[PDB]
C-alpha cells in the first residue's frame, strides 16, 4: 500500500533527486507527508515563482535535474515565469503541479477550474495530466527522460488532488521505470569526427564556442581537452563559462571577439551547443563572421544554420561530440599546427578591452559600476557560483566575469526577465551549501523577491546578495534618456527604500557600501560569515556599459 | 501622424480610463511616451504580478475597466497569476502585452520567442496578437467590449514591438471605434419579470443572494430597492457585499444562512450573478437548499442549474434584471406580504453566530484572530475598501466583515491564490486616493509582495496593510495538525522576520501590536496619517475559524 505522493517521492529518489522546492498546500500535501517519512528535503520559498527559479538554479549549478512542487491554482500560475525561463534557457526542470480533484471536476471549487496543462504547453517540452494513480511512476519517468535529454527543457506533470491521495499495491510501487540510468546520448560518427577535425586542421584562425547544452551534459572536461590538444582558442556564452574557465585556452565570453581587423577575423568557428541568437549578436556577423566556415553541433535541427550559413551541421549531443572529437584528435596522424600567435592576438584583444573599459570610466561622487563589478570579480573564491540580474548590472559584470575563477556564471537567457536572480541563487546554493553563491543584482530586479531573504535564513542557505543601487530601473531609463532626451524619462526612477534594511528585518546580515574601498573587504567578511547577506552598493547611474553601446 | 503607442493611449482615453499599471520596458515604451505627452497616469509596481493585481483591484473597487501594461517576455509571464485570478473572478481587465518585433521573428532574440497568446488563451475571454498598426484602435475597442460585458473577464492584446513603433495617418488615429458608450446590456422581458415576481410573492421564506456580476454592472442600488419593496432578505458573496451593505435588508455573507432548522430553511432563493461553487458550498444544499425553488439570473448559460436544480434560469445581466424587477415590483397590483418575522429569524441567526464565535474564543498569550478582525471591522470608516488575503485570516474576517460599513470587500475568489492582496489593495487605492483601503493579510501571503511598500510610497497610495502574524503558513499547518497530528506538520512554520521592519525600510510607516488594546487605536492613527502603513499584529495560531470547521 502506497499513496500517489509516496509514488512521487520514491520515483524521485530513484532519479537521484534529493531536494525539491515548493510551498505546501492541501492539494499537494501527500507528497510532503511522503517526503517527511523518507527524509526527502523540500525547501520552502516565499513565492512559487522562486520555487521554480530555485529548481532552475539548482539544476544549472548542480548539473542535474531540478524539481519544483506546486500546489493547485495560484501555486501553478506563480511558476509560469520560471517555466518560460527554463524553456528558453534549455534547463531540465520537472514541475509537479497539483490540480483540483477529478471527482469534483467543473464545480467552481477551490483552486480548480484552470487548465494548467494548456497554460504550460507552449513553454514546455511536454505537459500532461495524470488521471490514474497507477500511472504515476511510468509517467514521471517519461517526464524525467524528456527533460534531461537534448535540447534539455522543462516538463509539467499535473496531478489531480484525488489521484495523489489514492493508493496502489506495494508491488505496483515496486518495479523500475526507465529514468535515464540505462540511456546513452547520441555521439558523432567516425566520418563526422574525421571531417570536423579535418576542417579544424585546415583553418588559419579557428575558434570554439560553447553554449548551455555542452554544460548540461558535463562536456566541459572533454571540450577543454580538445581545445588543449588542438590549440584552439575557447570562448563561451555565459552558461558555458564555468565549463571552459579552467582551461589555459579559455578567452571567456564570446562578446570579446568583437573588434578584430577584417583580415584577422576567425575563418572557422565550431559551435558546441550554442544557438544563433542574442548571445551571438543574431546573424549580424560581428562575433561569428558570416563568411567564416561555421560548424554547428546542436541537439535540435531547427537551430542549424538558423540565422547564418553553416559549412557543416551535426544534430547530436555537444558533450558526447566533444568527447569523440577529443579522442580522435589525440591520435590525429598529422598532429596539430602551432596556433600560439593566433591565441596571443586573442589575448591582446580580450585583455585590451578590459583595460580600456576600466580606464575610460568617468567616476562621479558615487561608486562606478565597473569598479564595483571588478572588485566583486577579483574577490570571489575559486569555485564560486556567480548569479547576475538587473540589466546595466549584468552588462557591466560581463566585462569582468571572464576573469573570475567561477564554477558557474548564471546570467539571463533570452527571456531576460528582470527579477529571476534571487530565487536562482537560492536554488544554486542548495546544490552545495559549502560553495559560495554571490548574486550581483540591480535595485529594480531585487525588489521582485525581497521575501526570499527569509527563505535563505530559515533554510540555512547563505547566499550573498550584492545590490548595485543606482536608484532606478536603469537600462530602461538609459534607453529613454540617450535616445529621446532627459525630459523623456518616465516611470523609471526608484529613489526610495533601503534594501539592506529589508534584508536586516528578515534576519539576514546587511551592510551599505558608499566608498569603493569598502566593497571587496565587506564581500570577504560576508563570505567568511556563513550567513545570508545583503550588501547594498550605492553606484552611479550615468555610465553606459560597452555592451549597451554595441546594442545601440 | 501617430504611433501605435499613441493609438493605444488615445483609445484608452476614449474608454474613460485614466490610470494603467505596469513596469516600463523598451518594447512597450511608445505607450509610456504617448502617456507622458497626454498626461495619462501610469502607476509603476515592483512586480508585473502586482501590476496585474492592481489592475484588478482598480476594476473591482472602481466598478470600471482595469488596464495593465506588460513588456515583452517576463513582463507578460509575471502577470499570469493575475490573468487567471481575473478569469475566475470575472473581473474586466485589459492586459496589453508587448511582444518581440515581427521583423525578427524566430531569431532567438531578446524577451521574444514565447507565444504569449497561447499561454493566456485558457484564462481569458479573448487573447489576440495585433500584426498591423492600423488595426490597433479597432482591435482595442473589440477587446474592451468583450471584457466589460457579462460574464466580465480578462482580455489579452499582444502587440509586437515594431507594430507599437510604426506610425499611422492622423485621420486613421481620428474616428471612433465602439467602446461601449452606445451598448445596452440585456434585461429581463415582461413575462420573465412577472413570473419571477410571482414566484417571489408565493414564497414563505424567500432570500436574494448577489454575486460579482450584479456588482460589476452597478446593480446594487436596484437590487437593494427591490429587496426593500418586497421585504426580501438580502445576502451576498464577498464580491457583492459592498452592493447590498447599505440596505436595512442586508444580512451580509451567505455563509450566515447555515444552521436554520429543517422547517425554517429558505423555500425560494433568487440568485443575481452568483454561481454555484465554493461560495455556495457547491451543491451540498447547506446554504441554498436543494429542495428550494431556485431562480438563477446569470450572464452565462453554463452556470444555470450547474450543481443543483433550478425552477427558472434566465440568461441575462443581473444588474439590468434587478432594475426591471424593481420597477415592476413597485407597481405590483397585489402588493407584498409582510415578511418581518422571517427577516427577524434571519437577524437572530446571523447575530447569534457572531456572538457565539466571539464568546467561544479561547485566548492565550497572543492576540486572538477573532479579536483582531472584530477590532478592524468595527474601526474602519464608512465607505472603506477592505481587502483580505491569507487563509485563516480571511476565514476569521468573514465572521465580522458583514458588520463593517465597507464600500467594497475584496477577498479571494476560486483561485484562492495566497499573495494577491497587496497588489489588489494598491490598485483599489488608486481608484480613489481619498478612500481608505485596509488590507488584512497573513504573514505568509504578505511575503509575496513586500517590494510594493515602495510602490505605495512613490505613487502616494496610502494603503494600510494589517498583517495577522501567526508565524506560519497557517491554514496549511492546521490541515496537517488537525487531520494527521502535531508530528505531521512540515514546511509550514514561519518563525522569522519582521514585516513592520521591512515596510519601514521601504519608506512606509510601521508599528508592531502585541496587545489587543493597541490595535484599533493604531489602525485609527494609521488611517488619519495619510501615509502607506504596515501594522504587524502578533496573533495566536491555535484557534480554528468556524468556516474552517464547516469545510472539515
Ligand atoms: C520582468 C521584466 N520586466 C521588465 C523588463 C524591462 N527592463 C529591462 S532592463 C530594466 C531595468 C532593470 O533595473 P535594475 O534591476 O535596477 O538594473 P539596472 O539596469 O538598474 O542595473 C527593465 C525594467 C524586463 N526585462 N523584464
Ligand atoms: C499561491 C498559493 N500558494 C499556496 C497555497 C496553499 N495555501 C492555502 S492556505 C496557506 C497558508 C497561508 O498562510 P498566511 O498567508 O500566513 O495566512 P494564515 O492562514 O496563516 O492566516 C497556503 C500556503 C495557496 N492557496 N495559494
Ligand atoms: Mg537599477
Ligand atoms: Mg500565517
Amino acid at each position: 500500500t502506497a499513496t500517489g505522493g509516496e509514488l512521487v517521492i520514491r520515483t524521485l529518489e530513484r532519479a537521484s533527486v534529493d531536494v525539491a522546492f515548493g510551498i505546501n498546500g492541501i492539494h499537494i500535501d501527500s507528497i510532503y507527508q511522503a517526503a517527511l517519512d523518507r527524509s526527502f528535503r523540500i525547501v520552502d520559498t516565499r513565492n512559487e515563482m522562486n520555487a521554480g527559479h530555485a529548481a532552475e538554479g539548482y539544476a544549472r549549478a548542480g548539473h542535474r535535474l531540478g524539481v519544483a512542487l506546486l500546489t493547485a491554482g495560484g501555486g501553478f500560475t506563480n511558476a509560469v515565469t520560471s517555466i518560460a525561463n527554463a524553456h528558453l534557457d534549455r534547463t531540465p526542470v520537472l514541475y509537479i503541479a497539483a490540480s483540483g480533484p477529478l471527482g469534483v471536476d467543473e464545480t467552481n471549487t477551490l483552486q480548480a477550474g484552470i487548465d494548467q496543462v494548456a497554460i504550460a504547453t507552449p513553454i514546455t517540452k511536454w505537459a500532461h495530466r495524470v488521471t490514474r494513480v497507477e500511472l504515476l511512476p511510468r509517467l514521471i519517468a517519461q517526464a524525467i527522460r524528456i527533460a534531461t535529454h537534448g535540447p534539455r527543457g522543462p516538463v509539467l506533470l499535473d496531478i489531480p488532488w484525488d489521484v495523489l491521495t489514492a493508493t496502489v499495491d506495494d508491488a505496483l510501487a515496486d518495479g523500475v521505470e526507465e529514468l535515464g540510468a540505462h540511456a546513452l546520448t547520441a555521439a558523432l560518427g567516425a566520418d563526422a569526427v574525421e571531417r570536423i577535425l579535418d576542417g579544424l586542421a585546415g583553418a588559419e584562425r579557428p575558434v570554439f564556442i560553447a553554449g548551455s547544452e555542452l554544460t548540461r551534459g558535463d562536456g566541459g572536461a572533454a571540450l577543454r581537452r580538445l581545445a588543449e590538444i588542438t590549440g584552439t582558442p575557447l570562448f563561451s556564452d555565459t552558461e558555458a563559462l564555468g565549463a571552459i574557465r579552467e582551461s589555459p585556452l579559455s578567452f571567456g565570453l564570446l562578446q570579446g571577439l568583437f573588434g578584430l581587423d577584417e583580415a584577422e577575423r576567425p575563418d572557422r568557428v565550431v559551435l558546441f551547443g550554442l544557438r544563433f541568437g542574442l548571445a551571438t549578436a543574431h546573424g549580424s556577423g560581428i562575433l561569428i563572421p558570416r563568411d567564416a566556415a561555421v560548424v554547428q553541433i546542436d541537439s535540435d535541427a531547427r537551430e542549424l544554420g538558423r540565422l547564418q550559413p553553416i559549412e557543416l551541421g551535426a544534430v547530436g549531443d555537444p558533450a558526447a561530440a566533444a568527447e569523440e572529437l577529443a579522442r580522435a584528435a589525440l591520435t590525429w596522424a598529422a598532429g596539430w599546427p602551432d596556433r600560439s600567435r593566433w591565441q596571443e592576438r586573442l589575448r591582446e584583444l580580450v585583455d585590451g578591452r578590459f583595460e580600456s573599459v576600466t580606464a575610460q570610466a568617468v567616476r562621479d561622487d558615487r561608486i562606478h559600476p565597473m569598479d564595483a563589478v571588478t572588485a566583486i570579480a577579483e574577490t570571489v573564491p575559486a569555485g564560486s557560483v556567480v548569479v547576475a540580474d538587473g540589466a546595466l548590472t549584468y552588462l557591466w559584470l560581463s566585462e569582468t566575469i571572464s576573469r573570475a575563477p567561477v564554477a558557474d556564471y548564471l546570467c539571463h537567457g533570452y527571456l531576460s526577465s528582470m527579477g529571476v536572480g534571487v530565487g536562482t541563487a537560492l536554488g544554486a546554493q542548495a546544490a552545495d551549501v559549502t560553495r559560495p553563491v554571490v548574486l550581483v543584482t540591480g535595485d529594480g530586479a531585487v525588489g521582485y523577491s525581497l521575501g526570499e531573504f527569509d527563505s535563505m535564513v530559515r533554510a540555512g542557505l547563505p547566499v550573498v546578495v550584492v545590490v548595485l543601487n543606482n536608484r532606478a530601473w536603469g537600462a530602461t531609463l538609459h534607453a529613454q534618456e540617450l535616445i529621446l532626451g532627459p525630459d523623456r524619462v518616465v516611470n523609471n526612477r526608484l529613489e526610495n527604500g533601503s534594501y539592506s534594511g529589508v534584508a536586516r528585518a528578515l534576519g539576514a546580515d546587511s551592510i551599505d557600501v558608499s566608498d569603493i574601498a569598502d566593497l571587496a573587504p565587506t564581500l570577504r567578511e560576508a563570505l567568511a560569515s556563513g550567513r545570508p547577506t545583503c550588501i547594498e552598493v550605492h553606484v552611479s547611474l550615468a555610465p553606459v556599459p560597452p555592451e549597451e553601446n554595441v546594442i545601440m
